DNA sequence: GAGCCTAGCGTCCGGAATTC
DNA sequence: ACGATGGAGCCGCTAGGCTC
DNA sequence: GCATCCCTAAGCTCCATCG
DNA sequence: AATTCCGGATTAGGGATGC
């Protein structure tokens, strides 16, 4: 977290609106949007739960939007005692730390259901989120804010908003950092040294205004330039890095922090259909959500998968079977066809009669057909034979 | 933060401020 | 017959107030 | 009978009642 | 300097009132 590194790097993000992001694979800090979700202050009598509501209805979102993700499960930190509430160790932050991790855990369950692959960190989280975007595992880091760069991440994805308007993302390319700012990976731990992390929060005495200049200065190498410093216009610069000097370089450790890779992982990164009685009973211990609503909230997700599995070319008889196209919609600009769904196994309905009419989602013309082309088929056929006879 | 539920609009054109 | 003017319902989008 | 002045709507799509 | 707005302008109807 260092100290206006956001703002250094504003020239070069770019607004992205969500829906551009299709066919994209995220790692997802989940941690982040857990506390952001205990940040929502409105529903001050009936506060449930958001963690899980607001990460089920981003991940619906998302999958919508034919966007794939992987979330990481936070770890421990390497480094953390003056006998005051500084100290982390106190009854309320020991039981709210606790509780937190209940949260994660809960998040873990219902990614479970889901049918989402969620890793293991070994620390911090962002530091796996950049493991699996070097590793191209995933195509981008989301975070608000994070020291992902640092750990080696080429793209990060900030300010996730799913406002009617402008749901977008701001995109931070590394390439376009060393194009349009020319800051390589060791120049940016190097500002983040003399401005401070969140391991460091001060940000003295570089004042970092004149830091960027120092970059300017010097092209070939960043942090070999703070290691001579120790056998040891550029002189006044330098009189300020000599007032860093006598703090005695103790961020040394925090570079090899930084750099060092303790991320591994385990097991193929894998997506399985969502479990609609296993949602049904998580939703419902954990949300209160009655079964229908549930079932209502799942079709979409449950749809989206087989689809994705049809146009990979693998068809089996658990998939969900459309009865008919009901007629063509569009939805934010996009060609949709709105399917009536046959009724799936262990599916709830609110209305005894006529549930089975309520059975309905609204699907891209594109993915539908590439699943069921014989029923956009009968539907182009029936076209045909209204323009014929009119 | 995102969803749910309700309401109401729905023309063309050009100067305008400064890219939802 | 005919088809034409209705007209009521619906559709896609946006906004506001309240709920989970 | 026709003119004047002011106000308001302005999407699409079936069916249906009417000349 | 260029691409979103919104304020004014269109066109057509309808109603109340005036010649
Ligand atoms: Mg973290």
């Amino acid at each position: 977290g260092v100290n206006d590194l956001w703002q250094i790097l504003e020239p070069v993000k770019q607004h992205i609106p969500l829906r551009n992001l299709g066919g994209k694979t995220i790692a997802v800090n989940l941690s982040l949007w857990v506390c952001e979700a205990q940040t929502v202050k409105k529903m001050m009598g009936s506060v449930m739960k958001p963690h899980l509501r607001n990460l089920f209805f981003r991940i619906s979102y998302l999958t919508q939007m034919d966007v794939k993700l992987v979330f990481v499960m936070e770890g421990e930190p390497p480094k953390l005692q003056t006998r005051y509430g500084s100290s982390g160790k106190s009854w309320s932050q020991k039981t709210g730390r606790s509780h937190f991790k209940s949260v994660l855990r809960e998040c873990l369950h219902m990614l479970e259901c889901l049918g989402i692959p969620w890793v293991q960190a070994a620390g911090e989280a962002e530091a796996m989120c950049a493991y699996l975007n070097a590793g191209g595992h995933v195509d981008g880091c989301l975070t608000n804010d994070g020291d992902t760069f640092l750990y080696g991440a080429q793209t990060v994805y900030r300010n996730f908003t799913m406002n009617t308007k402008d749901p977008h993302v701001d995109c931070y390319t590394m390439s376009s950092i060393k194009s349009k700012l020319g800051l390589d990976r060791d120049a940016l731990v190097g500002l983040a040294i003399l401005l401070g992390c969140d391991y460091l929060p001060k940000g003295v005495p570089g004042v970092g205004k004149e830091q960027a200049l120092k970059l300017i200065q010097i092209l070939k190498g960043q942090s070999l330039l703070q290691r001579f410093n120790r056998w040891n216009n550029e002189v006044e610069n330098n009189i300020k890095k000599k007032a860093c000097c006598c703090e005695g370089f103790p961020f040394h450790e925090v570079i090899q922090e930084f750099l060092l890779n303790k991320d591994k992982l385990v097991k193929v990164i894998r997506y399985q259909r969502p479990d609609l009685l296993l949602f049904q009973r998580f939703t419902l211990e954990k949300m209160e959500w009655p079964n229908h609503y549930a079932c209502e909230k799942l079709l979409v997700l449950l749809t989206h998968y087989d689809m994705i599995e049809r146009k990979l070319g693998s068809r089996n008889s658990n998939q969900l079977q459309p009865i008919r196209i009901v007629k063509t919609r569009i939805r934010n600009g996009v060609h949709c066809f709105e399917i009536e769904w046959e009724k799936p196994e262990h599916y709830a309905m609110e209305d005894k009669q006529h549930g089975e009419f309520a059975l309905l989602t609204i699907e891209e013309e594109s993915l539908f057909e590439a699943a069921y082309p014989e029923i956009v088929a009968v539907y182009q056929k029936q076209k045909l034979e209204i323009k014929g006879k009119k």
